[PDB]
C-alpha cells in the first residue's frame, strides 16, 4: 500500500501493543525491531506464547500478510488481538511500513 499511511495507521491501532518508534519494551506486543529476515519463535526474554514460540518463521512478506489478515488462523492461540485489518489496502499498507521499519 503506501508506506507512510502504513506507519500512521499502524501507530493508530498497533502501537498500543507495539510502540516500534522508541525504546518500547515487549509489553503486549514485541517492538518490531527487524522483522523481515529476523527469525521469530525465540526471543531473549518475552518469547510470547507457545503458539508463536513454536512457529519459527523468517517473517517474510508472505507470512506477515497471512498473519495480519487472519492472525488467529495463522497461529491458533496467539496473544495478538486483531481479527481483521480493514479490507485489503491496510493489509498492504501495514506490511509496506514494516518493510521500512526493518530499516529506520
Ligand atoms: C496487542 C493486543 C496487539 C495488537 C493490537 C497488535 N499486536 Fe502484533 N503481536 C501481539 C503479540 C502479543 C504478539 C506476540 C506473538 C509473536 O509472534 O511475537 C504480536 C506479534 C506481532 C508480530 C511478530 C513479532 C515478531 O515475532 O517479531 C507482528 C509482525 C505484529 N505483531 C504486527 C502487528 C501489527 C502491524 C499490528 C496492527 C495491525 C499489531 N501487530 C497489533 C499483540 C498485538
Amino acid at each position: 500500500g503506501d508506506v507512510e499511511k502504513g506507519k500512521k495507521i499502524f501507530v493508530q491501532k498497533c502501537a498500543q501493543c507495539h510502540t516500534v518508534e522508541k525504546g518500547g519494551k515487549h509489553k503486549t506486543g514485541p517492538n518490531l525491531h527487524g522483522l523481515f529476515g529476523r527469525k521469530t519463535g525465540q526471543a531473549p526474554g518475552f518469547t510470547y506464547t507457545d503458539a508463536n514460540k513454536n512457529k519459527g518463521i523468517t517473517w517474510k512478506e508472505e507470512t506477515l500478510m497471512e498473519y495480519l489478515e487472519n492472525p488467529k488462523k495463522y497461529i491458533p492461540g496467539t496473544k495478538m488481538i486483531f481479527a481483521g485489518i480493514k479490507k485489503k489496502t491496510e493489509r498492504e499498507d501495514l506490511i509496506a511500513y514494516l518493510k521500512k521499519a526493518t530499516n529506520e
